[PDB]
């Protein structure tokens, strides 16, 4: 079975009864809630679906809170959608309105006073462009050059133009508190600029008394610039090719992709690749050729998880677009599990040991490495090498399997806090000899560390066989 | 500048006024002229409009013939157009009918006869699928499991049902005979199925007098089942990715298509990668993210030549399709240029010698390769290699300019046939002094052969400065 | 320290008191009694002064005891020696004679009955040569062709002749017994053609009711072309060049070495290089040129082990070869300990285990590996690998400690017989604590294996900083 | 056939009869004229004996002026002769004097003036030691510590001492231009120190209206220190080991050896490796073991010329010391012609075509190589790569050829001055078809270059079929 991870958005095209959880059976290994839409009690009747169907299925789910952060946006047009042809005159406007094909709002209150003829607006991740020709007190005069649909509230880009607001807005905030609360395993931060923002997700995590990892989306050429400070700052990136592929010309996004997947791979963090990978198939039943193409070279990049947004939260075919990006998933595994190698060999402790774990484990034809992790990081070590062993992660903590539904070729077993390395070994083979997979005599190969329950203490290699007296 | 090379398919979108010379202006390489539709009359103009806009602007466009081969359609609608939605009973026929939403011809007319309930049937490259439920006398009653709207003549395919058809129906062969007469430069088979399927082609071109590079598509497991073989036997491969997305799972077309360039650029082929590269360009002005990658990723394939199809031929912004195409490719290119390595050291005279030209050029930071080729194979084993470096072929047949345009990297220049190796190094400095862009002193290396005006005869690496008496 | 290993040969000029001391403190590693020389006694009291060395200064002695094989060699002479000068006529006689300048016998009962007119016959190493002209009865008639000094039972070589004699002759057979009896730890055959010659040695070895290693010597053609299965059958090999280049062309010897080294670090069996390394010492203070480059080259070869022979058996200096060896082979190591990498991936678990094993402990600065090992082969296998790192073999055999004296790099603690991982760990520290070199707090890498006092269990890898609470 | 070069030095051994013509014929290259012994009416007699042989033969012979440069050395003792014994007090004076036992003179008049109490004073390459104790005016009062036979003149060596003299003597400078005019193709510097030394010759050469290529010999730590500067400002080098091995611990030769034949090949410049590689063949039919590995290891270091010294010189079997070095050369060259590979991509178009030269060859089982070189750096550049193939060198200046015959793999052919590349290439099959090697038809691989005869114009690579019409 698969390896490559596969996260989805939730939306109305999942609101219904258990289309989550066929999500779930169908392979979706991390759920996100997207706080740009929603109310909260559609983010908790949601976040609730996805702990039934991971645990009555057995199959982990990590629940991950996506903040809007400082996305600027269209206001409402009366009809709630209509056509902005090539050749039109559109006004977007500070003031308030009712919005019409010809006038509509933002919410960005410094448009007017920022905006210069000339400048470029990229509507909806570029179903439109416009030129601006002029500013007149309050509305932003533009021509549209590329025509399209255009709807409530989607979003704009202001390519260039330096935008003043804040890392995280007070909805953000809100949202993040909420999220904190509710129990999410990871959050995402959208319009990442600086290595720095990460630490106002922090400050407020500890007001509230808990933390989770923190992914950093990608979608800003200022953090495309500051990309390996941002992937040391953060605990994973996504790379958000929507935005990222107006923020930035959408020619360099492939390379873009390319480097920020093996920063990740490099610094041990998670990297998810997002965005119209299958976009197509909001509409219809099977892909183009270019989608199938896109995400085999994701998966071939080394990326751990690759994303469905409107394939699964607004379109019409959820279920398949999740079965068909599994297909190919697989079918590139099938032929290879192998990733560009990393460019340096292994310097910490945990990437050392996991780096030969995995040497000893394919070289012997063990069933399965399998990592003692209590923060995940022993195993991020190892799940970067890619290899076609089954990684399997044991941990005491909870948070921790869901966090790894997110880190490529692993599947999480939660087992007792030990005291004792014996005593984790042991817990390997009760647990494994519970599952059709393995029995007794089967080789394996076991990462773990003393002193027992510490962050980092891994230092130990066990070469073993299931249920014998080789301890 | 760009090294990659663009195919464009003309159709009923560049019929309209100066589109073809905007087209050889935005960048196309090569124009295909696909013979599933038009009228002889309509190839003969659009075949003229490029022999101007090549000439006038001074660019090499080769015109490539598609021939249909044994394509399986359906007939026609009475009304163009009709939507098979999912849930409704549609017959396809082989007998005569009133073709509408419920029952409609096909041009296969074993397919009563060869059909079995359960078959599938994909249309228009799988836009619908339906499943054959009987066969009643002449019907194939089937149920929609995919819907979409289907209009006149569109294309099926039967996975598993075992289709018998002449690799060249009669009107294949007449429309390889007024395309060899009217002077393309190239021919390409559709569903090809085995090597020997060329000796067909070449039984044509003899009784007409005429012989052209024929190029295999790729788009049949029996082609892929036999790759090799056709790469040797034909002069050139495309992967043809529509039909090869449902003539086999299109979750292996990614893979299928990455060792089908390597196995081109192995033998020293030009493949071209085609079909839905930029496929929503047919209706927007930007690509998706999946189309922008999809590109990119033929690019560090090593693919000589992308082509796109319905983008240029009825789209509504074939211009824009071409020049993004363009951008997407040189992002990757200014990045770098090299392609997987081969996976054997040269073996053949040409081979050793342009790879030993590529060394030199590269390691005296020259300006220019210079290739003379008769047949274009000399230069054909150099492109392959890719190189940062510009690669100048010079030819006396300008067949070989137009076929060459297919070819990664390559610029071509005809000049007299000499009866010397000297003469051959002063028509370089000639040719390359009437640029703009080159001057006297500057290093080149120059490959070339004797005996002159002899294929294969290739056997000398000459380092020359421009205008210097060093030879 | 050094980590290239010496061997002595012990005789006439280490006969007197203290110089066995001497040479242990020199830095001697193996001490080899050679079987060819001295009366029981001899042995029995050089053996003694090499055990009191060892055990007094606390440095590893491994006593090597060589047997002569079927080495044939001339008869006495009545003057005990005679000159045979270029020109002559000598023959060699199967019959029975006290010998003379014109006729001396031969042990070798089957030459007349062997040899050829034509053969070689060289002798003493080639310090004297004859070619056979006739075979007359008895007598094998020659004509000296290379002058030289002979005495009574010098040996005899006829290269490319196939010599009929049993693996062990009784003498060898008797020696074998008293030198297992006596206690040496390891046991060298000359002349060793086949891999069954080993199951000679081992059949007396079980009569007498001890076995110890055995080292076959390659100085025989039948014994290079069945290098590996040779290498294979028996624990250990020597490069025995003084006979190997008369029983194969001087000029062949070089790469026969290296090729025989490679094989035995392949195979992860010690390899002894052995003779006139340092020949001109035995009557001056310093070498030659050539000597010191062949020291370093053997060396580099990746040799366990260099060998003394008339250097510290009968020579004038036999301090100062010991030590000037030593000076070399550390001037060698000093630059660099790397060896010629192995043409597979290990693949047996002691193999795989030592092989991360010291991946682990260089990328982690490690202050040294340590390896249990009760057979040695556990060590053999990291040894093998050459590692800057000190590697550092426990056992609870003694035996062990003497026989890893031959192997590179490997210095030997003995603790007590252990029942448990957590046991060795906790003696590991307490071994090395004793040293002034090493403080708690010392980081290390440890290999063990469970069950306990298993041959091949090893299966643990651990990180342990000296006396911390990490186990 | 033989690949690396021999260098002989001529002496007393080889001014009997027919003995200088037997040398040529078994394979020697070059021949030495060690300028520390013999008249000038020996060196013209031998030179003559040389050009004599090698005209006769048609084997190129270089002749080689070895200079013996700032050699310390004692004074002249009463009886020509003193032992010197371990525990005695020796004087060595500044003050003139005919020497005794007790005291004796030396050549270098700053020593008691630059001696340091302390300080070592080798003899004769260390066939006696002794220890600086005390200066007292003009005496070095030492101890002798290593005892043996001293004579007049011997040399002395002062390990690290700081000496003060110039490059060359006023006798080197007259047996310079008795060199220079006598005819010979090289000379040798004795105790190179600076880059600088090189002018200094140059400067002679100059004045007398003749230069010659000029080797460095490697035998001071200060020429160490400046290795490159020294390869880079001569024309070759030596690995003179007798003294380099008393001027630096010797055991640190064998890596200055290694390293200062990389350093050679990587810059195109001849090394030869001297002294001791055969050094018992003096005495003995045979070498020992030590000797042979010597000798091969010279060879996979990648050394262009080993070098006898007394082997030929003084020695009983000079014949058999030729002969030997030859079969063990062979030996190792009918195994691989490897040589480490350099560690750079070359740069300069000589080295860089040169380089391409030999890919094409190879790759194409090209049945030679051949370089038209004026002043023999093309040639050298494709020399150094080692390659299997013949290696033909064309020039029409046959002090060339005789300067070529101590660089590796190269036969050279003297040819008219051309005025065309394809004269040069005439040439090529003309002097070939007279060779039993070379039949029309044979494929070859001729590097040329124009300008025609002027150096450094390499520029063209040109395959050819001998006689064929393919230029
Ligand atoms: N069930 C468990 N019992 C004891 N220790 C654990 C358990 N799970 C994880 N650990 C500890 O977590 C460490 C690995 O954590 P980390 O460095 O974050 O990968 C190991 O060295 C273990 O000591
Ligand atoms: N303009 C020309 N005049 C004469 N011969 C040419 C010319 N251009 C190319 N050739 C020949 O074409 C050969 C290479 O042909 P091919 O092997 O088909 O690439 C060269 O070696 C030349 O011998
Ligand atoms: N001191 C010891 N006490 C018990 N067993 C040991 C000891 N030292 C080494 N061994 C065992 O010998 C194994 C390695 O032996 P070998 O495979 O022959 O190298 C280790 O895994 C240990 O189980
Ligand atoms: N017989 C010759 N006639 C003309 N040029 C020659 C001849 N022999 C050697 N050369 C030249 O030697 C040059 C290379 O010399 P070098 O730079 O020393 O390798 C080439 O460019 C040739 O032109
Ligand atoms: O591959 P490694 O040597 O374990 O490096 C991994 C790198 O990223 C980690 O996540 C840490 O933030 C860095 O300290 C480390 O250098
Ligand atoms: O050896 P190369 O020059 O790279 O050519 C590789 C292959 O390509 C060509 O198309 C030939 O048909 C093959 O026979 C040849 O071996
Ligand atoms: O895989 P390795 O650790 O290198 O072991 C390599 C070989 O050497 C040992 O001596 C065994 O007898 C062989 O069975 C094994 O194939
Ligand atoms: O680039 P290559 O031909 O290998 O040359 C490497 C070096 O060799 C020569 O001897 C030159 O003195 C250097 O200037 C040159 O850089
Ligand atoms: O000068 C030499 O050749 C030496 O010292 O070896
Ligand atoms: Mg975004
Ligand atoms: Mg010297």
């Amino acid at each position: 079975t698969r390896r490559g991870k596969i996260v989805c958005t939730l939306g109305p095209a999942t609101q219904r009864d258990d289309l989550v959880r066929a999500l779930v059976e169908a392979g979706m290994d991390v759920a996100r809630m997207n706080f740009s839409h929603g109310d909260y009690d559609d983010h908790k009747v949601a976040y609730e679906r996805v702990r039934v169907a991971s645990d009555a299925t057995g199959r982990a789910v990590g629940v991950l809170a996506d903040l809007q952060g400082p996305k600027i946006r269209l206001g409402r047009f009366a009809s709630g959608a209509t056509h902005w042809a090539e050749g039109e005159t559109v006004r977007i406007t500070v003031g308030a309105c009712e919005g019409s094909h010809d006038r509509v709002s933002t919410t960005y209150k410094r448009l007017a006073q920022d905006a210069v003829a000339g400048d470029r607006v990229l509507v909806d991740d570029g179903k439109v462009a416009l030129v601006v020709d002029a500013v007149e007190g309050d509305d932003v005069v533009c021509t549209v050059v590329e025509g399209g649909p255009v709807s409530d509230n989607k979003g704009i880009s202001l390519p260039g133009m330096n935008v003043t607001a804040p890392a995280l807005s007070e909805k953000d905030i809100e949202d993040l508190t909420f999220a904190l609360n509710l129990g999410v395993d990871m959050v995402a931060l959208s319009f990442v600029r600086s290595p720095a923002d990460v630490e106002l997700v922090h400050e407020v995590m500890d007001r509230i008394g808990r933390r989770v990892p923190v992914i950093a989306k990608l979608e800003k050429p200022e953090a495309i610039d500051n990309l390996e400070a941002i992937v040391l700052a953060f605990d994973a990136v996504m790379v958000a090719r929507g935005d990222l592929g107006v923020e930035l010309p959408l020619e360099e996004v492939p390379l873009v992709q390319k480097r920020a997947i093996q920063m990740a791979r490099e610094n041990a963090k998670p990297v998810i690749v997002a965005t119209q990978m299958l976009d197509s198939m909001i509409e219809n039943s099977r892909p183009t050729r270019a989608e199938a193409s896109d995400v085999a070279n994701a998966v071939l990049d080394g990326a751990d998880a690759l994303m469905l947004s409107g394939e699964t939260s607004v379109g019409k075919y959820p279920l398949a677009a999740v079965r068909t990006m599994s297909r190919i998933i697989c079918a590139v595994e099938e032929n290879s599990t192998a990733a560009p190698p990393l460019t340096h060999i292994p310097r910490t402790k945990r990437g050392v040991i996991s780096y030969a774990a995995r040497d000893i484990g394919e070289r012997l034809d063990a069933k399965a490495l399998v990592a003692f992790t209590q923060s995940g990081d022993t195993v991020r070590r190892l799940a970067r090498l890619h290899t076609p062993l089954p990684l399997l992660a044991f941990t005491a903590w909870p948070e921790v399997r869901s966090q790894l539904a997110m880190t490529w070729g692993t599947e999480t077993f939660i087992v007792p806090k030990m005291q004792s390395t014996d005593g984790m070994i042991r817990q390997v083979d009760k647990s494994l000899l519970e599952l059709a997979r393995y029995k007794r005599g089967d080789l394996v190969v076991i990462v773990a560390g003393a002193p027992p329950g510490t962050v980092g203490s891994t230092n130990l290699i066990h070469v073993h066989r299931i249920g014998e007296d080789d301890v």
